[PDB]
């Protein structure tokens, strides 16, 4: 049950995502296949619960693509329930301080290190009680990534990347952009300053960045500066686009 | 992505609704034919969550029938996926004074009119971002309907109406009457006058009075106090007691 | 396991029904507890399958009101699966003759009686082999209706109802007219004589003749002349008129 | 509940179609609203059910793009249950004479003129009874399709274009080279030149010729040639090979 | 709508359970056949929502065995969810103090009582408005059971015991041991000392004490000790165990 | 896409399975990780569809455990579609004669071999495509599985025995017993020896004999006698039987 993402991370090895919000366990598998090192399943912006987190999850697993889960809010209620089918890396949005990333932190983690409940019988994640030594094992293989999406967020990066357990922080452009006054529009040189800013200052901690980016160009700028995990595309879009590009070649 | 029903409240087109709880998007689609104004997706005491809201939505959609949500709750996290699926006008329960209602109205708009997480790509709301300058266009087409269900809610109305946002205000008789200490019994006087007192003072201010009532008479006594959107019936009801009545009719 | 509807109709206790169309497993409870004595759960004209039947089966268990599954052909294979989950009693379509009437009572019989597949570790027909003796008394509580809709149907009635296992024979009104050149109209003289002609041979033959009228006073006439298994209604009909006649009372 | 689509071909208007394999309500709309005149909902390749084809129908009504849907083989019984959940454009695979095509318009259409089962209260076809006179219309807005996949279905064309009700024939690249001894690879002179005369041939009888093909050049080619609906891509082919180019740009 | 469960916990009976986390409506079915006096639905470490426990309940409903369910938390709204589809029995986690286990029973309860949300019309709850002066009946067939899992919680059990509508203290060893710094181990001398005490304690107020436990000794020594609601198992466990089992007699 | 299943058969080393009718995807999981060598997902006994056995194989699929999968009858239009999403072994009941034989080998092979229908673009069995060569690969890795149930099928047992591309020969004790007049008692002399019989000679012939027998005593007998694929338990007898146990030692 070793956490390869998260090793990859600490490694510093770069890892190329796609994000997944057709909520289907079909069109997972199909993209599993498609080479990416880690696939996003939104459980924020995307129709998913617990229960079709599971079925990605399932269909996913046979492939060296590795999940990453988006709970709909930093909820420690909904965190477990994630954990229990088998989640091992979280992005956690909306985090604004420290104490918000703490919280994000123990979550994940059985007591005393954090207030994760205990029902490994019942769970996936121990495959029932199969994996030796569980509980034992659990915490340190839960990757915590914490999105920071506000003007107070950046302000208070310092004191969470302070934050022990905290692995990776990921800048959400959109939600950014719009906090800062530029309705979505990550384009404006002053959301692309304070978003390559906080890359260069997450790496610096020693910690990895993240961020989703559509545009390839910008892609690699932010991979340059040391951005570690970076979703290259999103699954809705990559269909929508395809197939309204190919319709309009024939009229 | 115009919200005729929010338009029609406007205007002062009283819009007559059916309630939905068998939480279905095949009777969904039966009765979105069945000539109702609107029809309300009732996610807090139906078995409903946000995939079946979905699916309700894309049943209703090639109809005239207005969908509104109601959400379990107040929740903001909640709300922002509910319209990212697609729903324009909530009914949001149990709101008890004008700081709950303001919440009610800011977890529908984006920065800076509100809290709305950003996620257009990924949502059917902008259809997947086929719909140009969604992110500018969205905020005008949310419609936010508020129940008072209890005497505090009663007590804080004035406020409650001095809220930019707030639509309309829908009275729930059940919880009221129950809240009074009348057992979910409306027809005590002392429920009714303040049922009719709350109607009158609503549309004085320019906002909407609602109110799901079954009593057909009843129903017509709200609209001639200018009541504008008025439930007439239950799905669940008018099937249970249609059937009921002709096994009757058989012995 | 004992078959209380087959009882009924063996007694000539006339059994009043409700055809259910609306594929759901929640208002399929709701129907189970409005007083009918038996419900028609349609796997020929809705969009049900094994697995729905399952559920509404699960849903209707502790109510009087008894299922009945129409498949959506006189198919062994689908009848076999139909058994396994629970079916007891089944409304067979399209029964031309008496040898495919044979076929229909075969296909739920075990050997030497039967073609029926054995399978009862796995079933919920023997509660997952519980139920003591499954196989000595299954085929007792069987109970075979079958669907006489064509002239050339109800020239072969003699033979049909010299059928052993034929415990019904069921006259469907829509097919039937459809069949004698009056489309979607059994009110032709033709037809009711048709009708009325056949529920009279039936009952002397001492079998239970059954159909489905929406029509409240054709019901009562076919049941004075000794129909014993009529339906009286149709769930999605009676939903989607009340809702309609509701929504017309406001304009 | 007229067909646009069979009314289209009719005319000679080119109808320019998208396959779906992901077998996905919520990709079914996405895709609705890509520009496609028509969408093939795939029940014999992918994993869809009658259930399945019903909900991505209402998915996509609201759009312009007309569903089509092709059943597991040529079988009545299932055609029947497609058409009662609104289908009215199929196509038809493994049609391999003028018996067979005949088949399978009697199965799309009520007596006298085909064998149709009757169960328009049940069916969102007549939007259950709410649309006057459904069964005298509906006979005439069915529209057939058939799939010629063989040398023997090639040998039978001139007989099957003569069946009255056959509106379309369809030619299967993949199924048919591999009938002729090139398995997968339509690419062959032989195959092409079979496909060319099958299309002129179709058109040149007054009937609509159509076909799927994922190569652009080779669909204008066909289109020159008179193909009235030709399938230029398929959803899961669009989506694996756009999300393996991205990865593959990034290493 | 008498809640027997309750009755038999008020009567000094003790109740013999099982957990289910398989999640599934079908083997929730098989189960309710197999002898136990109650069943747990678990909602916090199984991938339940609030309509797989609907189905559940109806699948248990025509059997002896007695439905508990436990909310994913000590929420009012969810539990408010669960109630509406015909929860009875509650087993809320996590309940720290004497405030919580208040919250918890009032959840449960109509105004004045508590506050629980007002919707008979749309509730499985009430059979939709069958069972008569349901909202009078339903506060006292309400049976609410609290967990300590904490040192906290037991510091506070007196006064938790003080709680009228607390009708049974449930300790769950697992997060209790780990609590305690005995990671999910309860074996430990100083676990089994706090569980018995606390069991003696609880009865000694005339309440009901439960527990989980896979060990048979241990609970016929907690039945010994007092105990009267106690879960002898887990669906996943036995399943896993024995399959295992099973696999190793053959090599 | 090597069949391993296949190649240990044909290496003659023993393949202990289990037999899976809980029809989920979660319980299939479960299970996988038990130790067996295959997996049996039932679509003729069990509440499966060819979506339900789709999920069970993702579920399946990154366990060392094989699964195999049963149609519910020798149907060359079912089998087609479970080919397509991804089942390579297949456990054909019915089989009669070498003629029934035949056509279930050839309903598993591309043309000229056989009569599958091409839709590689849409299906899971080449990962949509992306397994290079597949349709010159498949055919070779199809394992095709009898079931003989009859008298007449062990008349005509040499004759299937000779059909090239029947790989292995399952008996069915419970359907030959009850043909052989000892419904459901597999048990006595007569059924017992042409049971022992058949094993040896399917053996001699050079293939597969399979059986599935809840007895563990009777399996080694069978596997001593040369049988290769064994089920030896059923998931739903397993779950059962367990708990039903654990009841009754509580009383
Ligand atoms: O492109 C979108 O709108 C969909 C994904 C975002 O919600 C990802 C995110 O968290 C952010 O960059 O704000
Ligand atoms: O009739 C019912 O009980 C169902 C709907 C109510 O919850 C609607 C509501 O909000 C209210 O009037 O209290
Ligand atoms: O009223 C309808 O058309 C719907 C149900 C029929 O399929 C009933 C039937 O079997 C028949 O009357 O032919
Ligand atoms: O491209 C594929 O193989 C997938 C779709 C086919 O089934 C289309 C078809 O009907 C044919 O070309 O034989
Ligand atoms: O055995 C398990 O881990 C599954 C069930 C527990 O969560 C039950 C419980 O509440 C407890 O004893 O902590
Ligand atoms: O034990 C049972 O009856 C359930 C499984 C059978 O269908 C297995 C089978 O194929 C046979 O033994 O006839
Ligand atoms: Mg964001
Ligand atoms: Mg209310
Ligand atoms: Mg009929
Ligand atoms: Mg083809
Ligand atoms: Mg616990
Ligand atoms: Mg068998």
């Amino acid at each position: 049950m070793e956490n390869s993402f998260k090793a990859a991370l600490k490694a510093g090895r770069p890892q190329i995502g796609l994000w997944l919000g057709l909520s289907s366990s079909y069109s997972a598998e199909l993209l599993a296949g498609a080479g990416f090192d880690w696939l996003l399943i939104d459980g924020e912006h995307a129709p998913n619960n617990v229960q079709t987190v599971l079925t990605q999850l399932q269909a996913i697993a046979p492939y060296p693509s590795q999940p990453v889960v988006r709970p709909s809010w930093n909820d420690p209620v909904q965190i477990k329930q994630l954990l229990d089918v088998g989640t091992q890396t979280l992005l956690v949005p909306m985090v604004q301080n420290a104490d918000e990333a703490r919280e994000a932190v123990r979550a994940t983690r059985y007591p005393p290190a954090g207030i994760r409940g205990v029902g490994s019988a019942l769970a996936r994640a121990s495959r029932w009680n199969r994996i030796p030594d569980y509980l034992q094992k659990a915490n340190d293989q839960m990757c915590v990534l914490v999105q920071i999406e506000t003007r107070e967020a950046m302000k208070n990066l310092p004191q969470i990347l302070d934050v022990e357990g905290v692995d990776g922080v990921f800048i959400g452009p959109a939600d950014l952009s719009a906090d800062m006054g530029y309705a979505g529009n990550p384009q404006h040189p002053e959301v692309q300053a304070a978003i390559e800013q906080a890359i260069v200052q997450i790496r610096e901690s020693g910690k990895a960045p993240g961020i989703l980016i559509a545009n390839e160009q910008l892609a690699k700028r932010y991979l340059e500066l040391g951005a570690l995990f970076v979703a290259v595309g999103v699954d809705t879009t990559l269909l929508a686009r395809a197939a309204e590009a190919l319709a309009a070649r024939f009229g």
